[PDB]
């Protein structure tokens, strides 16, 4: 039988007309105000609109499927995309697998780090759907930031971007390593997410020419509670105040695609700050569906299959 490959991600609106229902789902059924929707529409317009965004997630899932099936002849994987906040939902993907007669699946989230707040939610939804249908059995991957090829992918991109920088200003350059912020309360649960981001930054930093680095958070939601900090905008201001860096290199390694959180929260909002302090802004290409990144994911999934079967 084919092995199911459940590739999960947050979801992005396909059409402009989807923005309201998308953000209503994100906000637990609380429809965004007219002013909030207008703000969000303006942010999507700033980054060139919606059409490029969903294509990346598709290219990652199906590129991963092809990378797996061309690299070995023990099994055939079939990819099913399951999204948190728009169709096809996680539950749709699991239903599809069961209807197709898939008995065994491996799941992976398109984010390198584990949190009890975020990744566990995907896993719980997938498992509960499967339990209701009677299958498939789902063997979940929880994180994959420790993969050497993942770290090397980011180090290589940073080192290439660093060639943009005059030799004598490299000592005035800082690497800002970031991920999506989460509610600060995850720390009361001993959530490993903050430590996993620190480890990722450490592993990358020892492989790059940039001599200074800092960890930050971004893209925090608006709920009634504090979120992990510092936010990259505030951290940029603070680091300039203390050290007067001339170059900021932003690697939002918690993200895998050029979606709104990178094209707006970094390329607009962080560049506003670097502009305001007279420093230069740099941000390497995101992984998207680059063959090097597809090979990272292939390595992750095949290592999981191998551990289960070999
Ligand atoms: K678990
Ligand atoms: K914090």
């Amino acid at each position: 039988k084919k092995v199911g490959l459940l590739v999960m991600a947050y979801g992005t609106p396909y059409k402009d007309e989807d923005i309201e229902r998308y953000y209503t789902d994100i906000r637990h059924g609380h429809k965004p105000s007219e002013e909030m929707i207008a703000d969000l529409r303006g942010r999507y317009h700033a980054i060139g609109g919606l059409s490029p965004l969903a294509k990346i997630t598709e290219a990652q899932a199906y590129g991963l499927e092809k990378a797996l099936n061309d690299s070995q002849d023990e099994v055939e994987f079939k990819a099913y995309i399951g999204l948190k906040h728009i169709e096809p939902f996680i539950e749709d993907a699991v239903e599809a697998m069961h209807k197709d007669g898939i008995e065994e699946a491996i799941s992976i989230v398109l984010a390198p780090h584990y949190s009890s707040f975020s990744v566990e939610a995907y896993n719980k939804r997938a498992k509960e759907a499967a339990d209701k249908l009677g299958g498939p059995r789902i063997n979940a991957i929880n994180d994959w930031y420790k993969q050497p090829k993942f770290i090397q992918m980011w180090a290589d991109r940073i080192n290439e971007t660093a060639k943009q920088i005059p030799a004598d200003e490299l000592l005035d350059t800082v690497l800002i390593v970031s991920a999506h912020s989460l509610p600060e309360k995850i720390k009361q649960h001993n959530d490993p997410y903050p430590n996993q981001l620190q480890e990722t930054a450490d592993f990358i930093f020892e492989k790059v020419v940039v001599p200074h680095y800092a960890l930050g958070w971004q893209s925090e939601g608006k709920t009634g509670e504090p979120w992990l900090g510092p936010d990259v905008q505030d951290l940029t201001r603070e680091l300039y105040g203390r050290e007067k860096y001339k170059h900021f290199i932003y690697t939002p390694v918690g993200f895998v695609a050029e979606h709104l959180e990178v094209l707006y929260d970094n390329d607009y909002e962080c560049k506003v700050v670097t502009d305001e302090v007279g420093a230069a802004y740099h941000r390497p290409p995101m992984p998207n569906s680059d063959p090097e990144f597809l090979e990272v994911l292939r390595t992750v999934v095949w290592e999981k299959y191998s551990n289960l079967e070999h």
